[PDB]
């Protein structure tokens, strides 16, 4: 009644870690519970490929790369991940007439550069990549099923529209679950296109309703449903996508499967702002990932994002201001590895005393305590800023111990391996 | 008349449903940390008077695998201690024959031992406890046992553990793990302090110049670092009695409680032509000699193929290593192909539609992860986990040859197999 309901998955037979995540379906932190076993089926919205990627894009996909690494490498979940490529879109069509190199060729060029930029930032490829242009046939069939369930109608011009009012009427369906308050050929203005009749001279595809292109939202519902099925553990994207794009995906997929909950946990990354405004091609305030990488390293860019909670907005100060701290932290990590490897390399088991000293026990106590702190930070909705701080504090105490105390070679090696493990989880490379 | 064992309570603990073969219960029981996700673990180390051999490698590689499974795979927090027995009758005798000081002999063969462990990619423990550095702590430990009335002093200046007195206490049972293997009051009493002949190495004590008894060394060092409850204590099966049963009795007497160790794990021995590989039998192969014939990966595969708590036969002249070399070769060739396909894959010209062949490989992939999880939960069953990896690799090889490849799926599979190989201690 007027408020959307959410069904937490049952805990029986599932991997239970007590991880809590910020779920946009509940607008709260709730315990994460797999639909099945230790498995996480996860779809994340990808770029629309018509130009260079910028630092805002880097923030979203690095943030989700970090979260994936925590889920897999740290918590040992089994993550099946899908990212789409929006290679059919009005922006691409317009840009291709300007560039005169062919529509598929333009989209493929900027998709290729997007993946090169993700690789440069040490962002892992997903399990499956779903390009809209390779799924148009499956999209047409998806729309046919929604129409067959009477949740969409065909205009005379040959477009197909989702029927919001028919969908809401069903007691098992609620439209705009995540942003309820954000709501001539149509029945109602709030109805959105599933199939757009083709304008002349534009790229188009055949369908039962005439030549056209998919509507934006039906692309992601179709592709995610085809690979991951009727219940997604996680669906993600930047916060701007929550409405209309993600709310519309929920309605389409619910209408296709005729059920009530297509996604259990919807995660929305915050935006990178620059001088108070979202970094956007439109505002002409953006910094390309490639330009960023001529001045800073992959590690420094990832540290920038590790210092900001994934689901909050962050301010970026250009001309190196925000990167000053990132460069210092990266510098201290590089210097730490140099020192500890030198101490390990020069340690002589023949001439040492290995008595477990008071200093050895204190360092070990701080070490085990740091493991428990970082565990509680990761359970706390992927709090990397405080886990990074905990690592920095530990490195400060290891540096002191290496300078003066007689070293337990085994304790130093084990601590280095744990720090390596957390840095693999962060996506840092030393 | 039969020893009792108390399973740790599950509240507030990391619970994985791992089952381990506990020599205290002579059965497989669920593993439960004493505190949180922590595992305090002490493992008996070598007696350092000569070169290490393939029997030693079997014990420490087997326990290195188990530690890697516990830490890398299950994400337990393992605090591990391995001792060095550098005071011993064998070291003393060997040092007089060679005409070198006992410390110089022990230090050299401890060094070679760690060099050989590193060559086999065996991780060092958190702490290394040498007897010669803990003698003062051993004396204090013995004083407390005497003060608790569980040990007495002979006229000669030795100290003996008092079995009959220990047994009488209702809270103490002597020889928990091998009950039937059982100047002094009774012959079964064992020395905590041996009065030294004036020509032997010796240390001062309240009872006169002497040396520690064998067993009190390990009780003292383990207690000093890890305390009154060990999650895990391990060693080869020969050490279960008298050495480990005597460690339990001493440490129980020192702390006056009933359970010093929750889970006692005993690796099986490597036999060679039916007899334990032993310096005494002159049937041994040094680790260095083995490594001039086989690689670290191949030697680790040999132990991965044999359950850690069963005995194994080693057939020399390459007979047992044929299979290990074939498996190592197939892992090498698999990684070569999957690494090149990932490196040379071109996103500009590929088609990435998720095909039925992609879906089949993925289902087998996720299914293999679950099989291997159940194998590790089943008392560190690396033989069946290794077989599951081989089967999966067979299907990935087919897919890479014929099907159009999902670059992301191959990359995820590569990372998972790497993760399992890091858990095994294999390096490709
Ligand atoms: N690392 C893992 N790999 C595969 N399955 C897991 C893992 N952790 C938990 N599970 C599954 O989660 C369910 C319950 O977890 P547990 O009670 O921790 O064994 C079981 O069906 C397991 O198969
Ligand atoms: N300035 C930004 N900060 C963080 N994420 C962004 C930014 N701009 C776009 N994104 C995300 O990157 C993805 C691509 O969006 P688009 O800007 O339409 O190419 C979406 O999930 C967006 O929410
Ligand atoms: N990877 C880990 N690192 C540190 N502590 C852990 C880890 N996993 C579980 N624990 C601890 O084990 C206790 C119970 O685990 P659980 O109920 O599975 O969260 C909690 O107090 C946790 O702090
Ligand atoms: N042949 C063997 N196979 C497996 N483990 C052995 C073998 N010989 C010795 N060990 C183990 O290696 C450690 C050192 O024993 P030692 O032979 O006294 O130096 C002990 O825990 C033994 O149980
Ligand atoms: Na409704
Ligand atoms: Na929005
Ligand atoms: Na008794
Ligand atoms: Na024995
Ligand atoms: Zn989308
Ligand atoms: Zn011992």
């Amino acid at each position: 009644g007027s408020l959307p309901k959410w069904n937490q998955p049952s805990k029986e037979g599932k991997k239970i870690t007590n991880l809590f995540v910020n779920n946009s379906l509940t607008h709260s932190k709730v315990e994460f519970i797999p639909q099945e076993g230790n498995k996480i089926k996860w779809y994340a919205c990808g770029p629309t490929v018509y130009d260079a990627a910028h630092l805002g894009h880097a923030r979203t996909y690095v943030s989700f790369d970090i979260i994936r690494r925590i889920l897999v490498n740290y918590f040992k979940y089994d993550v099946f991940m899908v990212i789409n490529i929006t290679d059919i879109d009005d922006k691409i069509i317009k840009r291709s007439v300007e560039e005169k190199i062919g529509f598929t060729e333009l989209a493929r060029k900027w998709e290729y550069e997007f993946w090169e930029d993700m690789k440069s930032l040490n962002v892992l490829l997903p399990t499956a990549i779903t390009r809209v242009s390779e799924y148009v046939g499956d999209i047409v069939k998806y729309i046919e099923k929604i129409i067959e369930n009477k949740y969409a109608y065909v205009s005379e011009e040959g477009s197909v529209y989702f029927d919001i009012d028919e969908f809401k009427k069903s007691e098992k369906h609620f439209y705009a679950r995540m942003e309820p308050l954000s709501v001539k050929k149509k029945k109602n203005a709030y109805d959105f296109a599933l199939w757009k009749s083709s304008k002349p001279n534009e790229p188009h595809w055949d369908s039962p309703w005439g030549k056209g292109r998919p509507g934006w939202h039906i692309e992601c519902s179709t592709m995610a449903s085809n690979i991951l099925g009727d219940v997604l553990d996680i669906h993600s994207g930047g916060i701007d996508l929550r409405f209309p794009h993600h709310d519309n995906e929920l309605a389409q997929s619910e209408a296709f499967f005729d059920h009530s909950q297509w996604v259990n946990y919807f995660l929305h990354s915050g935006h990178l702002h620059i001088e108070g405004l979202k970094m956007s091609k439109s505002l002409k305030n953006f910094i390309t990932i490639k330009n960023m990488l001529t001045k800073y390293t992959s590690n420094q860019i990832r540290i920038l994002f590790l210092l900001n909670k994934w689901d909050n907005f962050m301010n970026y100060s250009p001309n190196g201001e925000s990167m000053v701290q990132c460069i210092e932290i990266d510098k201290s990590f590089t210097n730490f590895f140099a020192i500890i490897l030198m101490k390990i390399k020069n340690f002589d088991l023949n001439s040492c005393n290995l008595y477990w000293s008071d200093a050895d026990n204190k360092l070990n106590l701080l070490f085990r305590q740091t493991k428990n702190k970082i565990h509680e930070h990761f359970l706390d909705n992927f709090n990397t800023p405080d886990a990074l701080l905990a690592i920095q504090k530990l490195i400060t105490e290891i540096n002191i111990y290496m300078d003066k105390e007689k070293i337990q070679i085994g304790l130093l090696l084990e601590i280095k391996h744990y720090i390596n493990f957390i840095f693999d989880t962060f996506g840092l490379i030393y």
